[PDB]
Order: structure tokens, then C-alpha cells, then sequence
């Protein structure tokens, strides 16, 4: 267990020759990070390079680059000794040349336009017989070291001339390339791809040891998700880094053959993958082939379903085979090969998030060049319900205004090729902001499962629902030894109560940010069309997505939709019996305490309530949430504020003071009314001051140049007197007195145990 | 115009609830804001109509 | 189904033994009289006696997160001793709880419906 | 360039509105290879012929590139699952469906649909 | 299910004889849990009994899985083992390795049973 | 009763009341 011995893990950092250790192993090791170090690897091939130092790196791995990591015949979870090197001097000379199948549309030059910059200020140890990578200029193009004058460790100094000239030479027939898919190229599904690697990497890296542990593998995985969000290419780059034998079929090319064709392609597919074991094999679209049994119609549609079924079972003959499918959802798929010994491992990969989209437009405008005027951020954070191939299309869609607009750059290259053109070219905010008109999502319909962004900072008060909520929530979920210690068992709902418009959707996303648990809203238009379709049979369906995503806070919105809807409690003559809400009873029956799955509730209107719910082992605890005080006025006013320019002269605490009674929607009204009339006001001074001033301009350009307007004390001043008190007295008396019929006790107060001798 | 078919807000004994403005409220909530689409109403019985369509983002 | 009977409110001793048979996973402390706690309770269900043990242990709990994170934390960041001076868990169920846990309580079943 | 570009492109409407004429005006324009494919006239044949026409078409297609191809009336061809009833006509969807994704190949083929 | 095969496999001469096998109890359980852990090592925090009344509407191949998943934590969360053995086998390795009572606890959390 | 002597509460929101207190 030497430390120089490491073991190859994924970077982070991007760059080219750059590897990273952790601080341990590399004072025990005695290196430091201003050292250039050589790494050695199979067939006798060397990479040399520069270490750093890093916290989040693993103390038994370096972490590198995908482009040194295929210049050593080395993958990950090998071994690599490691020498330091104070001998590495300057170079002589430099030879590289390029290498045709990326250089078959590209022209001119290549020095200046890439490997000028490429070279510049990095001080870049290069080898003789190392491949390297240059991206930009909407093209990524490589380029093998091919003869050095000094010794092959080398740092690359700029007086260190480079020369380029030569034929663009093929590679070695063992070199691999670009044509195939890493781990890099996958964005926004980090924690799946982690299930995956667990999953596969273990069985196949490993097949004898493995073979020894005799523990029996799984050996069927079923990918789902909706449409787009790139399966395919997860499944070709875990098949591209374990290295094996890797075999596609496809459904629609199985189901346009003729009868015996496809059950001979499929008995041919699974011996020539069980020749080459260890192998993959990866059915995309299995709904093409194995429907639901009351949709094949006809013999031979059933037939091939039972080839599929039977192959599958055969496979178990302990011989290194794995089988992933692909599909776009999970109820179509005969439910005959959902058994055990068959495909029973299922990983759910869901539409990304902002940060996972923000990573998606990173992938696809690396080759693109892009002008500064752009913030890929805010454009993350627009694009909402879209799936990583709607932002590759947005990609393309923006690159091809750029390329539109700029008609003189039609003119430039008429049909000449000049490689220094789409270098000119870069794309403005505009083309991004364009494109965001023209695209139409495919997933507005979809759930949104994410964790809220909603802090306690922009909740006012409430601090002792704030301590019961945690109590409730946070404590089962970190200390689960007290609980078994003590001997009870946690509870497992809530509901909120309490007038219109004072934050209860706040704090459930607000104690779903604080436990960092994922968050699924349910509205009260969605009780209701299934109470009006009679289709009751989905909340089942939204019970297994609240499994799937564990720790989950489940929120029904507007729980007293149906009760209110049918007569107010008192049309139909019917008394507190529903369809949907039987099945939500049912199903919180059902699940178990293991899961820590959540469930909240919220009305308006808790007298009409089914009284069902509120037994023990459901919904029983009652919280009751007022209209705002002083504080939290102060608060909501400042946190509906944040991103309007407001003036220091504005007073929000003699604000606060005048409006007794208030909620939170007409605080959020008043401020909304006042920044109209801010935008009124800026819009008719700019109007007149550009216009009306001069048509036939005095001097050369506005003299002003100046947006005149911010949010100011007038504007209140003027709004304030539209305001007004969305609740009235006698609906608050309603909810005082709804809360005294729950009230705690009478004379128990005074309850003391006898002290005597 | 079915709130007044039903019953006046009188009738069936229900109150404001139908099938054609729930999914008019979906799919009001389901769209975004960048596309420019603007939507107006128009009545001669402001009382009877479903007071849920009154809500601030509709 | 022919046969009909009547189950009542429980008795004291029924009430006594409720109590001790909803309190044999918690650790109670051997202070606490549950007699005396019978005889207070005229006219509670078996529900109500659950809902005030499971209160009474709520409270315990939050007594003893909250001792012992100003205990670990709040005592010392950087350590005078090696490790930890007490390293003993304060708490059990005890006198001050069920005490405590009483002013909350309620009656579920009101007069008229017994007469019923 | 690079950047990939679109390859599918359906245009509907009521019928009679010209769809035929704009798909005919445009390939005129760009001067490109123009192919024809009408849904019935493949209807029409028999079981081995249509998956031969289908294949030929896009074969020769493939060969005159940049080329335009032009299926009229696709829902005659691939209607909704409930619909097609037997086999051989979700085999020419699948066929269909086969050729369209192996399309992808950079070959300057750009495929035109219409339907009502 | 005895509901989907075709009546007249019940009748008299052909399959009459009818037997139930049901979901297993907590006893029948804790015997999966004791026949699935014969050829594992196993650490002494370990409670098979208190993992049989956890474990709630599973099915034996439910347990076997349940197994599956904590041998592999257990094996996972040793890297440095993954480091003892790179390529080369020892089987005291595999001697050398147990199972702590937190990987059936974690492996209780991503469990997703088929008979509640 | 209790509803009764809640329907002649005290006040809502005026137990904060305070002079301002400035130079
Ligand atoms: N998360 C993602 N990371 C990287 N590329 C993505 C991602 N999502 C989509 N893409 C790209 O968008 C396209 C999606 O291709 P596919 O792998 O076919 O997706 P898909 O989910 O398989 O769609 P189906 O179900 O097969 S029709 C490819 O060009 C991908 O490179
Ligand atoms: N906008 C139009 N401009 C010019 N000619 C038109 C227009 N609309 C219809 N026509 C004429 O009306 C006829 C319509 O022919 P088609 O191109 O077949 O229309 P269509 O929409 O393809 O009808 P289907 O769907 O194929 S049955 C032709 O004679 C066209 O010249
Ligand atoms: N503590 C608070 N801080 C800031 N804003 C609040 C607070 N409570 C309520 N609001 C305002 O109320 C609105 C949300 O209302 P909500 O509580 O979701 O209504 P409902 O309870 O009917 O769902 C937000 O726009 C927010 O500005
Ligand atoms: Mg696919
Ligand atoms: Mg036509």
C-alpha cells in the first residue's frame, strides 16, 4: 500500500495536463503543487503533467483528464505509479501534426488560430507520443505530438519554437478518438449516474473476483424518464468507460422484419453477446416490441414477446452479460418482465433542474466562440419544462440567427472556406433572447420535483411553527436512535389552517429547503379533474413518484376543493364522502414509516373537512397560522422588494405600522401597484424627452443620457390609497373560534403528583 | 354562460363548480408568461361567476 | 350478526392498565405514579390516555435534543479536555413531563352522546 | 458550420390550402433533387412491394444529394396504434419509423410531410 | 392469480387441487433472512429479528434483494478493500469483511416492496 | 359562554402600541 500507487478517478477541471491530488496523501507523498510530475502507464507509455492540491479529491485517486487518460491505455479504477521529476527542462524543437478525419471540413492555417493561444502563459509539459485537444472556433480538433529534438519530458517555453508543417497523417489503429461518448458529456443527472456506476462498474470491471464473492448480480436495468433526455447516450458512455463488448438493438429495426427474421436476430444478438463476455446489451424503445398484452393483437407480435421472455430467462447461466433497456414510461411495458430474474433494477431519470440545465448549455457551447454580452446563468434560469434536446436545439437555434443576421458574412463567403470567418463570429444576448421565443417545450405537463429555493429569511416570524415544523420533520430524519431508544413512533402529517394569502406554501418550501428534501406540489385543480374524469386511480401513481424521490415533503394544496365544490357541505345530501379523498386515505394507510415521505395539508375552510382525516396515523396535527404581525410585515415588505431598485428615502417600519390587518398578498399588491406606477412614469418621460424634444437634433445626441426614475416615496404614496383589506372581521372570529373548539384543556392546568415522606 | 345554465348559482344545490373552467384555470396556470398571450372575459352576472378565476396570476 | 354488546367508556382499572400497557417501549421513570393518574381522568377513551403518553414523550424528546446540542456545541469549540467530561444522556420520562403534558389534554366524547 | 440542422419538417392545414404547391415551389426554387411519395399509390401494392418502394426512395434520394422528399398524406400510411389494425401495416410504420432514424448520416437529405 | 386462467382447467379430472401461497410473517421472515445470510459473514451488531419486524409487506425475493443491497454497501463503502484487492484475489478478504447493522438500516430506506 | 366571552374580546393587533420616541 505504497502511495504512489493511485487509482484513476474522474476530474473536475478541464484542462488538458492538469492532474489533482488531496492534502494527505500529498504531505505524506512530499510533493508540492508547483512540481511537474511524470506519470507511467501500460505499453511503456508516459504522460507528464502538473499537480495541484485539492480538498474534494479522494485520498487513494487522482483525479484527471479524460485527454490523459486515453493517452496511457489506461481507464479508470487501475493502477499508475507516479515519479517526480526536477529534471524536466525546456524544449528544442516542436512537431506535432494534425490528423485528417477532424480536419475533412476545416481549412488555412491552423498555428496562430489555435495552437498560438493553446501554448501561451499555461506552460504546457508536453511528451512525444501524447494526443491532446483544442477546442473553439465551433470545432474541437486534435493533434498528436509526433517528434521532440530534447527528452521527452518537457515543459513548453515560449521561446520554444513550434513547428506545424506536414501532411494531416492518420493514427494508430489502437488510438481511440472522439467518435465515442465519456462520462463528461452527461450533465444534470449526477446522482442516477452514481446509481448506475454502482450498479455495473462492480460486475464487469471485475468478472473473476466477482465470480468469487458467489453474491448473484442484478442483470436487468430499465432506464425510463420522457422523451429526450438522453438515455441513449447514458448507456453508450457507461459502455464506452467499462471497455466491453458493447452490442445496440434497436425495436423498430426488429419489428420491420419479417416473421422468423426478427427471432433470428434476436437469438443471433444474444450469442454473439455471450461470446464476447463480459458485454452490454442495450434495447432501446422495448415498448415497440413488448407491449401490454391486450394491445398485440395478432400471433406473432405475442411470439416475439415470448422469445424476449424466454431469452431473458435463459440468460442466467452466470456469464457476465448485462441487459439495459430504455422506455418513456413504465405502465406500457408487459408486466411479465417485471419479475425477479429479469428487469426489476429501475432508475428514474427525471427532467433537470437549473443547475442541471445551466451544465447542458455549458456541454453544448463549448466549440461554439460567444461573445461576453451573454450570461448563460440567467438563461438557465429561464428556460422552464425543458428537456436537455430542447437546449441543444435552442443552441442551434441562436447559432443560426447569429449566422442569419450577419448577411455580410453570407457576402464574406460566398463559397469560399476561410476557417478565420467563424472564428470572426460570435453570438450576442439577443439570438439567446429570440431563441426563447421560438421554442416550444415538451414538459410543462410534466411534475416538477426539485428542492425549493425558499429560505426562512423570506417567511416573517412564526417562530414557533417554524420550532414545531423542524420538530416534526428535521428530527426523524437525523437522529433516529433517539426514537428507538425512547420507543415511539414519529407522526406523519400536518395540516395548516388558517385565512387566505398567509403563507402556507411558503413554509412548507421553507421546511423543505431546510431539510433538503425534494418537494412535489399537488393544487386544487388537479383533485378536482380527477373528481370530475372519475379517474382516482392516479394518485396512486403520485404516491410511487413520491417513493421514487426519498426524502420527499408531499403538499396537497387546497385540500377542501371537492367538499366545497360539490355543495359547501351541504348540497347532494351526501356528508363527507369522496372518491379521491378515500383513495389518499387508503394509500397513507398503505405506506410505511421507513420511507420518511412527509405529508401536508392546507385549507381555508376546516369545518367541511372529511373528519376522517384528522384520526391518528394520518393528518393529526392542527397548526394555525395568523394573519402577519408588525415584524413579519416588516419582513414580507422587504422580501418582495429584493429585486426592485428601491430608494433609501422609503420608510418600510412607519410602512408596517399603518397597515393593521393586512395579509401577505395585498403587501405583495401594493408594492406590484407601485412599481407600475414607477414604470408609468419612466416610460412617459422617455417618450417626451426623446421624441418631443427635437425632431432635427441641436446638438449630436441627447444631451440628457440619463434614466430619470427609481422607486420613490411618492409612488407609495400614490399607491396606498387603492389598497385594501382582503379579510373581514367575522371570517377571522370564524378561525378564532374553529381554534378554541380544539382548545387544550380545562382545570388540568394545576395537575401535580403527591409528594409524601 | 353554465353557471347560468345550471342553475343560477341557485340550482343542484352546488356552488361554482364545473367542469369547462377548471380545465380554463389549468391550463390558464400551466402556460408561460414569455408568450405574449393575453386572455379577456366578459359577463352581464359578475355575481355568479366561480370566484376562483378572481385569484392574483389569472 | 345477531348478538349485540356494549362497550362503554373504561373503568379506572381499565384506565390503569391502558396506561401501562401504552408505556412499555418508553423508559418511564419509577417516580411516576400512574394510580393517581387514573383517578384525575374520569370519562377519558383509550385515545385520549395515547395522546397524552405520546406528548409526554415529545416533550421528553425535545428536552434532550435540546440539551444536548448546547452541550456538544455550545460548551466548547476548540476542546479543553480530550474528549467529552460527561458523555451520559440527562434524560428520562419523568415526574415533570406528565406534569407539564396534562394542560393539554381533552375530553373527545361529550355528555349527550354518551346518553345517546 | 456543424451545428446540425432540422431534417423533419410537417406541414397541416385544412384541405385544399396548397401544401403540395409550396413543397413543389420550394424544391423548384432550390433546384434540388424533388422525389415524390404519395401515401395511397404505396397503399396500394402489396406487402413486400411497399417496404421496396419505400427503400428504393430513400435510397435514390440518398444518391442525388442535397435532395427533397415529399410524402403526401402521411396519415394514410401511419395513422394512430388503435387504428391500424394487422400486421403489415405497423410493419411499414416500423420501416417508417427505421429509416427516418437512420437518416441521420449528414447526407443533405431534408424529408417533407403534409397531412389534413 | 387463480382469476385469469380459462374455467375449464377447474373441473373434475384436471386441476381441482388448490393450494395458497401466501406472503410470509414475521417468523417465516426472520427463516428467509437466516437462509439468505448462511454463506455471508456477519458482524455481531447485527438484530435478524428486529430486521424481520421491520420489514413490512415483503415478499421472500424482497429479502433476498434487501441482502444483495447491504453485502453491496458494505462492500462499496470499504475502498480501501476495493484498494486490497485490485486485481489480484485473496480469500481472506472476503474473510476479513462483515456487515454492520447501518447497512440494513440504509438498505431498509431504498427498499420498494410489492405487497403493501 | 366561552363563545360568548370571546365575542367581546379585547383587541386585535393594538397590544404593540407605542409612542415614538425621537430627540
Ligand atoms: N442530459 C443531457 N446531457 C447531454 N446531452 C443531452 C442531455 N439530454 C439531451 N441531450 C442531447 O439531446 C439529444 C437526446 O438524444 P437521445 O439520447 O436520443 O435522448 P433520448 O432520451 O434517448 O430520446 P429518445 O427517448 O431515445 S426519442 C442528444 O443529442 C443528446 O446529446
Ligand atoms: N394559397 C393558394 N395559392 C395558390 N393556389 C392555391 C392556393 N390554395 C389552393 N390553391 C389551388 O387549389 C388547388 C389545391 O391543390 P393542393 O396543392 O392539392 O391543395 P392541398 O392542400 O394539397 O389539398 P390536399 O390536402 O392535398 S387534398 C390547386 O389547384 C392550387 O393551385
Ligand atoms: N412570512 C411571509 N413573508 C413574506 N411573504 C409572505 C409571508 N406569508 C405570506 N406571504 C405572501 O403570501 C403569498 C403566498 O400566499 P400563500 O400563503 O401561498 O397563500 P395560500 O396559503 O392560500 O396558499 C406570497 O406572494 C407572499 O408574498
Ligand atoms: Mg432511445
Ligand atoms: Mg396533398
Amino acid at each position: 500500500n505504497r502511495p504512489n500507487r493511485l487509482i484513476v478517478d474522474e476530474a473536475i477541471n478541464e484542462d488538458n495536463s492538469v492532474v489533482s491530488l488531496s492534502q494527505p496523501k500529498m504531505d505524506e507523498l512530499q510533493l508540492f503543487r508547483g512540481d511537474t510530475v511524470l506519470l507511467k502507464g501500460k505499453k511503456r507509455r508516459e504522460a507528464v503533467c502538473i499537480v495541484l492540491s485539492d480538498d474534494t479529491c479522494s485520498d487513494e485517486k487522482i483525479r484527471m483528464n479524460r485527454v490523459v487518460r486515453n493517452n496511457l491505455r489506461v481507464r479508470l479504477g487501475d493502477v499508475i505509479s507516479i515519479q517526480p521529476c526536477p529534471d524536466v527542462k525546456y524544449g528544442k524543437r516542436i512537431h506535432v501534426l494534425p490528423i485528417d478525419d477532424t480536419v475533412e471540413g476545416i481549412t488555412g492555417n491552423l498555428f496562430e488560430v489555435y495552437l498560438k493561444p493553446y501554448f501561451l502563459e499555461a506552460y504546457r509539459p508536453i511528451r512525444k507520443g501524447d494526443i491532446f485537444l483544442v477546442r473553439g472556433g465551433m470545432r474541437a480538433v486534435e493533434f498528436k505530438v509526433v517528434e521532440t529534438d530534447p527528452s521527452p519530458y518537457c515543459i513548453v517555453a515560449p521561446d520554444t519554437v513550434i513547428h506545424c508543417e506536414g501532411e494531416p497523417i492518420k493514427r494508430e489503429d489502437e488510438e481511440e478518438s472522439l467518435n465515442e461518448v465519456g462520462y463528461d458529456d452527461i450533465g444534470g443527472c449526477r446522482k442516477q449516474l452514481a446509481q448506475i456506476k454502482e450498479m455495473v462498474e462492480l460486475p464487469l470491471r471485475h468478472p473473476a473476483l466477482f465470480k468469487a464473492i458467489g453474491v448473484k448480480p442484478p442483470r436487468g436495468i430499465l432506464l425510463y424518464g420522457p422523451p429526450g433526455t438522453g438515455k441513449t447516450l447514458i448507456a453508450r458512455a457507461v459502455a464506452n468507460e467499462t471497455g466491453a463488448f458493447f452490442f445496440l438493438i434497436n425495436g423498430p429495426e426488429i419489428m420491420s422484419k419479417l416473421a422468423g427474421e426478427s427471432e433470428s436476430n434476436l437469438r443471433k444478438a444474444f450469442e454473439e453477446a455471450e461470446k464476447n463476455a463480459p458485454a452490454i446489451i442495450f434495447i432501446d424503445e422495448l415498448d415497440a416490441i413488448a407491449p401490454k398484452r391486450e394491445k398485440t393483437h395478432g400471433e406473432v407480435e405475442r411470439r416475439i414477446v415470448s422469445q424476449l421472455l424466454t431469452l431473458m430467462d435463459g440468460l442466467k447461466q452466470r456469464a457476465h452479460v448485462i441487459v439495459m433497456a430504455a422506455t418513456n414510461r413504465p405502465n406500457s411495458i408487459d408486466p411479465a418482465l417485471r419479475r425477479f430474474g429479469r428487469f426489476d433494477r429501475e432508475v428514474d431519470i427525471g427532467i433537470p433542474d437549473a443547475t442541471g440545465r445551466l451544465e447542458i448549455l455549458q456541454i453544448h457551447t463549448k466549440n461554439m466562440k460567444l461573445a461576453d454580452d451573454v450570461d448563460l446563468e440567467q438563461v438557465a434560469n429561464e428556460t422552464h419544462g425543458h428537456v436537455g434536446a430542447d437546449l441543444a436545439a435552442l443552441c442551434s437555434e441562436a447559432a443560426l440567427q447569429a449566422i442569419r443576421k450577419k448577411m455580410d458574412l453570407i457576402d464574406l463567403e460566398d463559397e469560399t472556406i476561410d476557417a478565420e470567418v467563424m472564428n470572426s463570429l460570435a453570438v450576442t444576448m439577443d439570438d439567446f433572447r429570440w431563441a426563447l421565443s421560438q421554442s416550444n417545450p415538451s414538459a410543462l405537463r410534466e411534475t416538477v420535483v426539485e428542492v425549493p429555493q425558499v429560505t426562512w429569511e423570506d417567511i416573517g416570524g412564526l417562530e414557533d411553527v417554524k420550532r414545531e415544523l423542524q420538530e416534526l420533520v428535521q428530527y426523524p430524519v437525523e437522529h433516529p436512535d433517539k426514537f428507538l431508544k425512547f420507543g415511539m413512533t414519529p407522526s406523519k402529517g400536518v395540516l395548516f389552517y388558517g385565512p387566505p394569502g398567509c403563507g402556507k406554501t411558503l413554509l412548507a418550501k421553507a421546511i423543505a429547503n431546510e431539510c433538503q428534501a425534494n418537494f412535489i406540489s399537488i393544487k386544487g385543480p388537479e383533485l378536482l379533474t380527477m373528481w370530475f374524469g372519475e379517474s382516482e386511480a392516479n394518485v396512486r401513481e403520485i404516491f410511487d413518484k413520491a417513493r421514487q424521490a426519498a426524502p420527499c415533503v408531499l403538499f396537497f394544496d387546497e385540500l377542501d376543493s371537492i367538499a366545497k365544490a360539490r355543495g359547501g357541505n351541504i348540497g347532494d345530501g351526501g356528508g363527507a364522502a369522496d372518491r379521491v379523498i378515500n383513495q389518499i386515505l387508503t394509500e397513507m394507510d398503505g405506506m410505511s414509516t421507513k420511507k420518511n415521505v412527509f405529508i401536508i395539508g392546507a385549507t381555508n375552510r376546516p369545518d367541511i373537512i372529511d373528519p376522517a382525516i384528522l384520526r391518528p396515523g394520518r393528518l393529526d396535527q392542527l397548526i394555525y397560522i395568523p394573519l402577519p404581525d408588525e415584524k413579519s410585515r416588516v419582513a414580507i415588505l422587504k422580501a418582495n422588494l429584493r429585486k426592485s431598485p428601491v430608494a433609501k428615502d422609503v420608510d418600510l417600519e412607519f410602512l408596517a405600522k399603518m397597515t393593521n390587518g393586512f395579509s401577505g398578498a395585498d403587501l405583495t399588491e401594493i408594492c406590484q401597484r407601485a412599481c407600475k406606477l414607477a414604470i408609468r412614469e419612466s416610460i412617459e418621460s422617455e417618450i417626451r424627452r426623446e421624441r418631443e424634444r427635437q425632431t432635427n437634433p441641436s446638438a449630436m445626441e441627447v444631451e440628457e443620457d440619463d434614466p430619470v426614475p427609481e422607486i420613490r416615496r411618492d409612488h407609495f404614496e400614490e399607491a396606498m390609497r387603492f389598497a385594501r383589506r382582503s379579510v373581514s372581521d367575522n371570517d377571522i372570529r370564524k378561525y378564532e373560534m374553529f381554534a378554541q373548539t380544539l382548545q387544550q384543556s380545562r382545570g388540568f392546568g394545576s395537575f401535580r403528583f403527591p409528594s409524601g415522606n
